[PDB]
């Protein structure tokens, strides 16, 4: 559970305050959370990024096609590094408790080749997956296959338009923060993610671009001219990150010195120094955990709203006296809490 | 310029003044910034071609190589000789700058040049703007299926070598240049894969199973090429460095060591200059044909034979120049 996320314990406590006040005046829930959805080329660093999100790792990686079914992961808070508090099960296998987020990677790989092979075969059937923890929200999160050009293996010459549709499904909803990934070693005009990005979101109401594997562009090369917005501006910006190599995934470096890695590397370059605070996953975590907030908070208007109108109500109204002075005294709270 | 052993080679260009006493154009075509201007500047062996990230090439350039015995000449610029290539290159961006802006506005009208030197062949190269994705600047919505046509009318063609430029550092399944060239060249008897920076891909990996073609195979197969990076363009490194470089490069790569003289901007040179001797030897049946009718016919009016006195004479010499061309073939 890492805080200044969508991870962060306020914000969690917040959730929960909020839930059980509404649930303690008859009033129904409105906070509707975005599902956050990764799209981009193939091997962008997809996977990467949204493990990086999630703080443990538990999502195949690697070069070529690795990802080739959508993953539909359901984070769930739940009252109380193999912990106990804390697993995964999937749909698939029902009853099953996956305690060691390793076996839950495994389980993954094992469910994807058993559906689609193992010649880059793809398909859209989505493997569901849950994700229990009295550290996080009940938040969406969505990986993706990454769009390609030329098929491979057993893919059908229309596999751009597959995989197309397929993205479009998951990013074509309002309610939907779009993580367009794009390797920085690629000019950005080259995006994929960022094409079917802005045919969705033209506005960029909800489109966070991502710059991965910026440690392995060509020397004296940066992308500080993107992240001022000076090439393809984005409401919300750019975040550069450094995820692990394939060296490193072969020798499976662990989530937390990579993560200490891409800090020393915007620590060092000259170039992200005077703005390092504005780079690495903490950043793009800050972003969502902000958008979040934002969604939490742009439903005190109508809730206040309603609140008033029926403490209004219950008051013009006044066993049953008993209750409704209980009532009352929870409508007063819940109007303190909603204004704190 | 005169470098043996690829498209300018001496001993090549020796047999086609002999044969005279239709090459294929070469098109690169592949993503923005994947090197594809490096890659024909080094084919033709001299620096003249403007490089750079972000969109640089945004007008078509169709290099003209002529064949003259004893610089370079703009369609635009009527009269002027170019001697100092450096001089090309500035001209080839202003004439770009003067009609598309410099906010990556991109145009299909071509940059039309002319290079004359007594080493090149009488040849037709074009070099043109990457595919993109999103657009940038001035360009509008489109820009992605303008810049296709524009590849598309030059790649079209059935006599065109389509060099297939690649980044190495990119998964070879989101190539446009190979999308593209399947989509014109699908049997890929006329394309060339080039994997272009290779220098810069993620260690642990490299490009061994795609020369190999266990990935998306190439009749004519991929070659792994090594260019000037930005820094080395901002020194104004020259082209034997970076050559020498790029060898060394290949020498040194535990990965490529074995094969090395399968690797780099020599061996595309020297691809080309085979498929341009094939298409020099697949004009040696035709012409042997003629030859030898047009010898019999002088032949049987030599044998019937003042008019007479000079037909006997321009038959004669017919018959002997016709032998002398039949044994040049030979
Ligand atoms: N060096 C480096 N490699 C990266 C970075 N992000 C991704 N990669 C590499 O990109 C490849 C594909 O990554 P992955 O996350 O599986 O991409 P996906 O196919 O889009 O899900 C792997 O070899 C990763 O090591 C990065 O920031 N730096
Ligand atoms: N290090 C390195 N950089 C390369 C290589 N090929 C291309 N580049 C860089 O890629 C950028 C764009 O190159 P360019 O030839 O202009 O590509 P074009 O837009 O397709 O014509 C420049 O910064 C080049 O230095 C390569 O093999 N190695
Ligand atoms: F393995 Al991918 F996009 F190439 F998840
Ligand atoms: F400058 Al380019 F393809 F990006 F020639
Ligand atoms: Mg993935
Ligand atoms: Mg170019
Ligand atoms: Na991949
Ligand atoms: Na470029």
């Amino acid at each position: 559970a890492q805080p200044g996320g969508i991870s962060d314990p306020n914000l969690i406590k917040l959730v929960n305050k909020l839930q059980d006040v509404f649930t303690t005046v008859g009033v129904n829930n409105p906070i509707d959370l975005p599902q956050i959805v990764v799209v981009g080329s193939q091997s962008s660093g997809k996977s990467s990024v949204l493990e990086n999100i999630v703080g443990r790792d538990f999502l195949p990686r690697g070069q070529g096609i690795v990802t080739r079914r959508p993953l539909v992961l359901q984070l769930i808070n739940r009252q109380s590094a193999a912990n106990l508090d804390e697993w995964g099960e999937f749909l698939h296998l029902p009853g099953q408790k996956f305690y060691d987020f390793n076996k839950i990677r495994d389980e993954i790989n094992r469910e994807t080749e058993a559906k689609v092979g193992r010649n880059a075969g793809i398909s859209p059937a989505p493997i569901n997956l849950r994700i229990y923890s009295p550290h996080v929200l009940n938040l969406t999160l969505v990986d993706l296959p990454g769009l390609t050009r030329v098929p491979v293996g057993d893919q059908p010459r229309d596999i751009e338009r597959q995989i197309r549709d397929m993205i479009l499904k998951y990013i074509q909803k309002p309610n939907a923060i779009i993580l367009a990934v794009t390797a920085a070693n690629v000019d950005l005009a080259n995006s994929d993610g960022l094409k079917l990005a802005r045919e969705v979101d033209p506005e960029g109401q909800r489109t966070i671009g991502v710059l991965t594997k910026v440690d392995l562009m060509d020397e004296g090369t940066d992308v500080v001219d993107i992240l001022a917005g000076r090439i393809i501006p984005l409401r919300l910006g750019y975040v550069p990150v450094v995820n692990r190599g394939q060296r490193d995934i072969d020798n499976k470096k662990p989530i937390t010195a990579a993560l200490e890695a891409e800090k020393a590397f915007f620590e060092n370059h000259k170039a992200y120094r005077n703005k390092s605070a504005y780079c690495g996953t903490p950043y793009l975590a800050r972003k969502l955990n902000l958008i979040l907030m934002m969604h939490i908070k742009q439903t005190l208007p109508d809730i206040k709203q309603r609140i008033s109108s029926s403490l209004q109500k219950y008051q013009q109204e006044l066993r049953r006296r008993k209750e409704c002075q209980q009532m009352v005294e929870s409508l007063q709270r819940a109007a303190e809490i909603v204004s704190q």
